Order: C-alpha cells, then structure tokens, then sequence
C-alpha cells in the first residue's frame, strides 16, 4: 500500500492543471489508491510548479500523499510507474511540422534516458505533447533497449472521445451508448477517424444515422476559434483515460485508441513506428483487435516514416 | 432525469475547473446524471461555446445536457443546484461600497431570475467575492421564493487549507484531520479556529490560512481556480450526500435559530454537519472571538443597500 509514483511533465501549463486534481481525486488509479505526483516543467517555470503545488494542498485530496515539484527529469521520475508527458515545445508561427519534431526530439531524448536510467522496471509512458507519435517513438529509442516498447504510448484517446461524442451528436443518442469508433495512425490531420466498426448499444451506427472526418480532425482547431486557448479539460479527461483503460482494462466488447509501438501488428503496417490502433488492455497490457480494416492508411504510414526519418531514426 | 446545474462565472477559471468535475459525477456521484447550465457575460458567449465544446469532447456518460447563455433566466430555468462564481471584477482601489453595491446590482438580478425560474428546492452556493454578503443579496432579493436555508455562501476553502496547514504542521497525512472551523465572514475577518480539531481519534495558523490566497497569487500570478472549484464540489457534495458521522464542515449559512448568539439576517460561516441536503449547525464549539467578523458582516450588509 505505498503511494504509486506518476510523473507529469508539462505541468506548469494548462493541460497539467486540468490533469494533476483529476490524479489526485483518484480518477488515475482508483479511489483507494494512494498517489505521489511529481510534477516536472522547465527551469524557469519553478515558481509556477511551487503555486500548483500549493494548490494541490489546498485541496485537502486524501488520497494524496506526496507532490514533488522539479527541473530535472532524473529527480522527476525517479521510481515513477507511470509517465504523462504533456511537456513540449510549442508550435510557434512560422513553423513546419519538421521544424516542431526537431524542436522536440531534443526533450524527449532527454527525457527517455531518463526514465530509462531512473524509473520503476515496469514504468508505463503516455505522451500527450505533439508532435505525439514520434515523440514517443524518440523518448523509446532513446532508453537504448531498456524501455520495454509495449510500455511506450501515444494519446490519441482525445481525438477517440471528440469522434464518440460527435457521432453520439449526429445519432441523437447518449455518448454512454456509443462506442467503438477507432483512429487509426497518426495524431494530426492524416489521422483516419473511423467509425465503420462503431455502435450504438449494440446496433451498427450506420444504421441508427439518418463531414465527420474533417469535423475530428479539425476540433482542435475550432477549440482554439472559440477560447484563443488550445484544449486542456479535454485533454485531461483523454490523458487519464487512456492510462485508466490501459491499467484497470477496457469494459467487456469496447476498444478504444491508442498509440502503440507498431511491431507485430496484424495489419500489415511498418515495424518501428508508434501508430494508433484499436486496443483492448487487460492485465496492464494493450492487445491491438484485429479484423477492423489497409490503402485507408496509406498516407498516414507515409507520415509517420517521414517523421520519423526527420527525427534521426 | 438529469439534475440540472447552473453555474455563474462559467467563462472564468474556476467554472473552467469546475465543470468537467460536476459532469464526470465528482458533484452528485457515480449515477446521478446531470445537465449543465452554463451563464457568463455576453462578451464571454464565444468563450462559453468553448468550455460547451470541450465538455462535449470529454464523452462523459454522465453528462445529459450543456446549455449556455448570457441570461439568467435561461440558465436557472427548473435547475436544482446554483453554483455563483461570476461576481463583479474588482478593480484597482476600488471603495467597499462601491464594490458591494455593484455586486448587489448583479445577485438582485440574479435572486430575482432564481425566484421565477428555478426550482422551488434549489440549493444555492456563492463563490464569488464578497461571498456572506452576495448570498445575503441573492436570497433577500428572491423574495420568499428562495428557503433560506437554502442559500449558502463558501467557507470551504479556507477550510481546506486550514485542514491541510494543520495536516503539514503536525506531520501526518491530511485524511487524518477533521474538524477545523472558519467562522465567520469569508475574508480577511475569518475565524480559522483549530480548537475542536482532531487527529485520528484524538482532539502563525491565524494569518497563515488569512494570507494563503495573496500567497497562490505570488507563485501563480492569478487567484487560486483548480482549489476553489475542487472546494465548491465538497461544499456541494457535503451538504446534498451528508458529512460522515464525527465530522462537520465550515459553511457560511443563514444565521437565524442559530446557537452561539449570532445577530439574526446574515450569511455566516459555522461547523456544520449535513444529512440529505439540509445543514444543521453545530453547538457547543465556542463567543467575543466573534464580534469583528459580525461586525463587518453587519456593515456590508448595511453597504449593500440591505
């Protein structure tokens, strides 16, 4: 019964903030399980990290037992089970997306060794901050073996909700019963929102229907039209859904998205890339779902070898 | 069906950090459906299609129903639970009446949109500033419609740093300490009372608690939101599913009938227990520790036009 360890990065900005109560109130792993939370974010973001810290505290949280806050990525995630990488280099104007990948291989290199050097065996990744796949594809390779590459994720499940959501809309029905609509590939516009495989109850959505894809892919875009902000509440309830599903498993008939390092997979995509599929977890464990399908995916493979090529890998 | 929600200030931090609370079950728990009812500032409409938005993209099962408006009509129209965090902005150097009286402007209209509007059982919290004098605003100007015991003013903050100051202070865990008191006004005149508090099973604070918001601002640059949202969901929470057996919690409540000799017709900050939506206060636990925070209770009231 001691505390389990859960580092997020990023956590001086408007993601982590949304994120941290949502850990501490018991909504990562469960209401009687007690929680540490080390908080890491740049240097100069300390004085901020010291006010979320006090925040924290002022929540009186009993399931909380520790925070600490830190620079330094060997301090961070030291001993830590589970990793929520929200920290990135921000997309500034003038940027392609290469210019944003090589912004951020740099953190996310750094950041893998140091998980690699200093946290628990069985420590389980999901990174938020994009350029997401290959980040994480980086923070992986960058442990040099000693990262297990089934414990490496990317976080499309903000993209899976907006899609539930928005074809629970267009059905007219509760998003409770919507499920099983799938994004395959890459988080960013060549992402393939699919809702072929989805239902509602139990009833193929096609038939309970009487834009889709470019309305997921451009949400994001729309968020930031209407709040001059990027998302964060909603990408903190995806953040803690795809590690929620991943550790106490998904519900009996449901998969959700997540990116998964893509060795193995039954659908014929390239090895070496982390690439969002269908899964159900059990055991602590993603197992991509079969059957679901391959030219669909074409341009976005394409995407995430380029990327991958501009990250030195 | 659904319960429905209203929260004022819905644009702001606070309602930012409050409302995918309430919609992922945190407020009326794991069954309990609920629609929410969003209210800002006109200028603040593309901004509440924001929060709309991103509450849908959340998927909560929980969540029936958002609604936004910048009329309070339309935002408190059958609701059941008021959550006011809108308050007027105050600015630089402001005078106290001046600041009272603006905010009367806005809980009379508000008081009078729940009178004709909500529900006759609707449970009413005021989180923004000056919270005693707003709720005493508010339930003055519903005219009856309102049952007094039904509208509430938040302690519960203070409170919780209160809990947590004495959790770091004697070094053991904070799910260990109950029993904290603030009394009174929620400013600078609270009572934060230690006296009845336990640890386990065995029974600079003052200015500490007083000076913890200014203390946020210096590290974070703006007033505490994610601790006050969390706060206003215990203060909720508590009164409608009812405090554990030992335990009581500090909320500013109407103060006729009550038990420590407290002037009648204020908004006043007591330990009280709570069982299926009603508070009773609890005796026994002090009374010239007191007589500042009435007295600055009963000249707000006066400057507020009350």
């Amino acid at each position: 019964m001691s505390a389990v360890k859960v580092a997020v990065t990023g956590a001086a900005g408007q993601i982590g903030y949304a994120l941290v109560p949502l850990i501490a109130r018991g909504a990562l792993l469960g209401p009687t399980t007690p929680v540490e939370l080390r908080l890491l974010d740049i240097e100069p973001a300390l004085k901020a990290l010291a006010g979320v810290e006090a925040e924290l505290e002022d929540c009186a949280f009993p399931l909380l037992d520790k925070v600490v806050v830190t620079a330094d990525p060997r301090v961070a995630f030291d001993g830590v089970a589970i990793a929520i990488m929200c920290g990135a280099f921000p997309r500034k104007a003038g940027m392609e997306r290469k210019d944003l990948l090589e912004m951020n291989a740099r953190i996310f290199k750094e950041q893998g060794e140091a998980i690699a050097a200093v946290a628990a065996s069985d420590c389980r990744v999901v990174v938020v901050g994009n350029p997401a796949n290959t980040n994480a594809l980086i923070l992986l390779k960058s442990a040099q073996g000693k990262l297990n590459p089934r414990h490496v994720t990317a976080m499309t499940r903000l993209d899976h909700n907006r899609a539930l959501s928005l074809l629970a809309r267009k059905a007219g029905v509760p998003v409770s019963q919507v499920r099983n609509v799938i994004i395959w590939g890459n988080h960013s516009s060549t992402q393939v929102p699919d809702t072929d495989s989805a239902v509602i109850g139990t009833t193929p959505a096609r038939e309970a229907i009487k834009d889709f894809v470019q309305v997921v892919r451009g949400r994001g875009a729309e968020i930031i039209q209407l709040r001059g902000l990027s998302s964060a509440m909603s990408a903190a309830k995806a953040a803690v859904d795809h590690v929620h599903d991943w550790i106490h498993g998904t519900p009996e008939g449901v998969y959700v998205s997540m990116g998964v390092y893509s060795d193995e997979n039954p659908y014929g995509v390239p090895s070496g890339l982390i690439f969002s599929f269908p899964c159900t977890c059990h055991a602590g464990e993603w197992t991509v779902v079969s059957g679901k399908l391959k030219q669909r995916l074409a341009s976005t493979i394409a995407e995430l070898q380029e990327e991958r090529a501009q990250a030195g890998l």
